[PDB]
Parts: C-alpha cells; sequence; structure tokens
C-alpha cells in the first residue's frame, strides 16, 4: 500500500518501442517530485497526488487505445490508496469543542439533560449550544401554518368522513396544498420586509405577522422569547448572531433559507454544524445523542443469545438509567423483559461506582485527520448525528462544496418555479419538468430525491434533507475525497471504504430514547397515527 516509484510505474506501464508522450512524462516528473516532498503538509501532499491523478486521465482522454491504458487505471487506484495513508498517519487530536444546536424554539429539558451528561464527564471539553436569538419563533409560526391547514383540510372533509377513499393519504395531498399557499404568503411578506430594512430582525418580522394574520398575542410572544433566551443562557448558550468572522455569506444565505422561508430546522442546523465544525474544530452532537458506556463495566455479564446486539445495546443504556437515575422519565421497557438474575447482575455492577466517569466513557483525547471528517453510522450507512473534525480541514471544505453545489442546483431551478406557478400543484409540475430537462445520468438519483423539497417537513416519506445538507452531502465529500473530484453525486463508494471515517464506536451511544423520534421528518405510520388524532379532535373538544 506504499505508493510506486518513477522507476516501478514505468516497469507497469511499459509498452516496448513506444514513444514516451509528453502527457506521460508529465505524470513520471509529477510522481517523482511528489515522493521529494515528505517534509510538507498533508493538504499540500493531497493536492499533489490530485494533479497526479488529473495528468492521469488526460493522458488516457488523449490515447484512448495505448497499451498503458491498463496499467495507468492501476496506477489511479494506487493514488487512491495512498490517500489513506496520508489520513492515517497524520492523526492529531481535535479541539476540544463540543457541538450542539437547537434553533427555532426553546430547548426543551430532555435536551438539557442528554447534554448534561456529556458536560459531566467532558470537563476538558468546552460544550458550547448553538442557538439563533433571532429567530426563538420559527416553530411557533410553522405550528400556527400547520394548524391552520389542518383545520381548513378537515372542514372540507366534515360529511365524507366514513368512506371512501378519503384516508390520511389524502388528507396530506390536500393539506400541502393549503401550507404552500400559507407559507408563500409569509415568505413574500418577510421577503418584501427585508427589502424596506435589512437590519430587520427574524422574530420581529414574525410577531408582527402572527398578530396581524393569525389572531396571536404580541405579549406572550414576547414572553415566550424572554424566556427561551433566559433558558439558554443559564445552558451554555452561545448566540451565533454574537459571532463575528465565522460567516460564509452563501451558507448563510441558505442557512436563513431553510430557518426563515422552509422552516427546517433539521436543515438549518445541517448547514450550521459543519460552518461551525471548520471555523471552531471538535466534535458535533444531536442532542439526542447519549455518552459510550466504559467497555469494562458489562463486560463480565454474557448477552442471553436470544437477544439482538442492537436491543442489548439498547438494554445497557436503560440499565444506568433504572439505579442511577440520571435522566428522570427514561424507558426501562426492554431492561424488564430480562430475568431477575440478569437484572440483579446489572445492580450488581452499578453498585460499587462512585463518579459517572466509570459509567460513560468520556471522550479524551481524539485523533483525527486534517483531510477528513468523521462520521457516525446506522444501519450500515453514515449518518451525521455526530461529527469529528479539525478547525479549517480539508473535507469540511468538500462538505460546504458540496451543500452549496446541490442548493445551487435546488434554487436556480426552484426560484423560478415558484414565480412562474399559480400554486403548489402548478409549481411542482414546473419544478419537476425543469429537473428532468437538466437531468442526466450522473445526477438523476439526485434530481428524483429533491423533487419534493417543499413537502419537508409537511408529508410522510419525504427525505431531500438528507442530499441537500446531511448524510448524502458527507458521502458525496469522501467521494471528492478519495476519487480527486469537486462534483460527487453519483456515489459508487461502498459500506467498507466508506468505514475509514467512521466515529470512533466505542465513544458514542447511539441507540438512545429521543432519538427514536425524529422532528423533522415522518414515516407513514405516524402519518396514519395522527390523522386519526387530528379528526379525533372533532368529536372531543371544549
Ligand atoms: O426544532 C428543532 C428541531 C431540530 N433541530 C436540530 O435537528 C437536529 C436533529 O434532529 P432529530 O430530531 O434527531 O432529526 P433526525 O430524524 O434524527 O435527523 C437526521 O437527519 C438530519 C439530516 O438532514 C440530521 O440533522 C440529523 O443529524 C439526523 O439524525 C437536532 O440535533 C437539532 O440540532 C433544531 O435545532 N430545532
Ligand atoms: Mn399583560
Ligand atoms: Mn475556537
Ligand atoms: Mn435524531
Amino acid at each position: 500500500m506504499n505508493l510506486v516509484n518513477k522507476a516501478q510505474l514505468q516497469k507497469m506501464a511499459y509498452v516496448k518501442f513506444r514513444i514516451q508522450e509528453d502527457e506521460y512524462v508529465a505524470i513520471l516528473n509529477a510522481l517523482e517530485e511528489y515522493h521529494n516532498m515528505s517534509e510538507s503538509s498533508v493538504v499540500e501532499k493531497y493536492l499533489k497526488l490530485k494533479d497526479i491523478n488529473n495528468l492521469t486521465d488526460n493522458y488516457l482522454n488523449t490515447y484512448k487505445k495505448s497499451g498503458r491504458n491498463k496499467a495507468l487505471k492501476k496506477f489511479k487506484e494506487y493514488l487512491t490508496m495512498e490517500v489513506l495513508e496520508l489520513k492515517n498517519n497524520s492523526l492529531t487530536p481535535v479541539e476540544k469543542n463540543l457541538h450542539f444546536i437547537w434553533i427555532g424554539g426553546q430547548i426543551n429539558d430532555t435536551a438539557i439533560n442528554y447534554i448534561n451528561q456529556w458536560k459531566d464527564v467532558n470537563s476538558d471539553y468546552t460544550v458550547k449550544v448553538f442557538y439563533d436569538s433571532n429567530a426563538f419563533l420559527i416553530n411557533t409560526l410553522k405550528k400556527t401554518i400547520v394548524e391552520s391547514a389542518t383545520n381548513n383540510t378537515l372542514e372540507s372533509f366534515r360529511e365524507n368522513l366514513n368512506d371512501p377513499e378519503f384516508d390520511y393519504n389524502k388528507f396530506y395531498r390536500k393539506r400541502m396544498e393549503i401550507i404552500y399557499d400559507k407559507q408563500k404568503h409569509f415568505i413574500d411578506y418577510y421577503k418584501s420586509q427585508i427589502e424596506e430594512n435589512p437590519e430587520f430582525i427574524i422574530d420581529n418580522i414574525i410577531k408582527t405577522y402572527l398578530s396581524n394574520e393569525y389572531s396571536k398575542d404580541l405579549e406572550a410572544l414576547n414572553k415566550y422569547i424572554e424566556e427561551s433566551l433566559n433558558k439558554i443562557t443559564a445552558n451554555n448558550g452561545n448566540d451565533i448572531r454574537n459571532l463575528e468572522k465565522f460567516a460564509d455569506e452563501d451558507l448563510v444565505r441558505l442557512y436563513n433559507q431553510e430557518l426563515v422561508e422552509r422552516w427546517n430546522l433539521a436543515a438549518a442546523s445541517d448547514i450550521l454544524r459543519i460552518s461551525m465544525l471548520k471555523e471552531d474544530g471538535g466534535v458535533y452532537l444531536d442532542v439526542d445523542m447519549l455518552p459510550g458506556i466504559q467497555p469494562d463495566l458489562f463486560k463480565s455479564i454474557n448477552k442471553p443469545d436470544s437477544i439482538t446486539n442492537t436491543s442489548w445495546e439498547m438494554i445497557k443504556l436503560e440499565a444506568i438509567m433504572k439505579y442511577k437515575e440520571y435522566i428522570p422519565g427514561y424507558t426501562s421497557k426492554n431492561f424488564d423483559m430480562l430475568d431477575e438474575e440478569v437484572q440483579r447482575s446489572f445492580e450488581s455492577a452499578l453498585s460499587s461506582k462512585s463518579d459517572k466517569s466509570e459509567i460513560f466513557l468520556p471522550l479524551d483525547d481524539i485523533k483525527v485527520s486534517p483531510l477528513e471528517v468523521k462520521i457516525a453510522f446506522a444501519n450500515n450507512s453514515v449518518i451525521n448525528q455526530a461529527l469529528i473534525s479539525l478547525k479549517d480541514s480539508y473535507c469540511s471544505d468538500l462538505v460546504i462544496n458540496q451543500i452549496k453545489n446541490r442548493y445551487k442546483i435546488l434554487n436556480d431551478n426552484l426560484n423560478p418555479s415558484i414565480n412562474e406557478g399559480t400554486d403548489f400543484n402548478t409549481t411542482m409540475k414546473i419544478f419537476s419538468d425543469k429537473l428532468a430537462s437538466i437531468s442526466n445520468e450522473d445526477n438523476m438519483m439526485f434530481m428524483i430525491k429533491i423533487t419534493n423539497y417543499l413537502k419537508v417537513g409537511f408529508a410522510p416519506d419525504v427525505r431531500s434533507t438528507i442530499n441537500l445538507s446531511g448524510p448524502g452531502v458527507y458521502t458525496g465529500a469522501y467521494q471528492d475525497l478519495l476519487m480527486f473530484k469537486d462534483n460527487s453525486t453519483n456515489i459508487h463508494l461502498l459500506e467498507p471504504e466508506l468505514r475509514n471515517f467512521e466515529f470512533p464506536k466505542t465513544k458514542i451511544s447511539q441507540l438512545t430514547e429521543q432519538e427514536i423520534t425524529s422532528l423533522w421528518s415522518f414515516n407513514q405510520a405516524r402519518a396514519k397515527s395522527q390523522f386519526e388524532e387530528y379528526k379525533k379532535g372533532y368529536f372531543e373538544g371544549a
């Protein structure tokens, strides 16, 4: 897995009596100077490989029938290997910052209690919980608009309840058409106000809108902000509106897009986390992630063979929150399925244990490369609920560029679709066709997955965020890194190649209670589940 020499590569690509072409010589020279660079920075060493990989397929593009090509395709694979080598030999401990994000509303006690677990166990880490002091009223506003649409949709249902295909499917379809119109009425309002006075604060536009159009009480809203700001200050609150240099004005624009217009706090958070990791360095976590459990704790307790590796890891946590009681309310439903003598095997190991540090594994020194961003896995796929990156890392720029490039395709096609259409149905048809007209082999999948963007948060199985700002943008970045590209969208990296970038697994417990629920999306089950409730709030009332 060592990178071949000039002379060694020459053996590989040797064709008897063939002229040494300029494009070939160029490759060999450049490979020579890479091996005479060993003092340089990792990033600089990566960039030299990237030029070497560009000179190589220039050769291949030039001589498509050259008897050198086979060997040179293999060379390209060794370049890929060399990246992993540079990565694996450039590890260094991350900045000891620990990031969380809660925006668009008041932080709940459930999040703070999960966060506090991290704080207690990591003295040497600066816990920062980013919030947006200008935007406490996003969730409120969406809750009101969604509310109004639900109701209107249900009034056009008051004599069709029992059948036929007025099921939960038709409810969302038709609710969405109303949500879109109402949402657009607000956006148009917000946008005209910002033209008026650019200094205007998001929440101030929001309250004026809520009081004028939906009869909300000004005072109640100002007290909600005041409380929300109070709570988060009390809890290591870092206001983003206080920071100066961080702002990538492009990212800020898209951060604002997801926060104010789309009301996707998860998307907004996807955007803010990578920006903060880049500027600050460290470890990012979702507020529903708990720390890793100490290896040796339950090592002497053998997993009952009829029980999954997953449920056991899940029990391991519930066992902690039964006896030690760090989080009040934490489920033990799975723990109670166990045999008495095994339940007492857990009481036994949790007996002679003093500090929370002997229970949860502290993060300590986490080693990472400048060339990478480490990421959590769930079900043999990356998931960005947990990230690690050095300040100003190369791969963070790749991630940020993936986001921008994807939003450029989105916005360039969506914005005019918004302007040309006269309702939800027409906008979606214009958007769908515009993406069709510019779709090809290398982006078709991406186009399909972002087609339903305007539906995010309002309808079941809507997953566009994943491929704009979430996991997809990381696997995209990893393909950029390994394959030497800047445009990766058609993914060909398999799990074991993606596993190079994994969050160290012993240093996180992903399988918590709060993770079971999602706040930006929902599946078909929950959709049906709460169609019943909304409907059942029409016979049951005051
Ligand atoms: O009102 C909200 C709601 C969510 N969030 C943020 O959203 C993040 C994740 O929310 P979660 O409820 O866990 O949604 P998931 O269904 O788990 O979202 C998945 O998909 C998203 C990718 O778009 C990622 O943000 C998440 O890491 C990933 O777990 C949280 O940590 C918060 O930072 C807010 O700030 N305010
Ligand atoms: Mn009063
Ligand atoms: Mn810093
Ligand atoms: Mn989650």
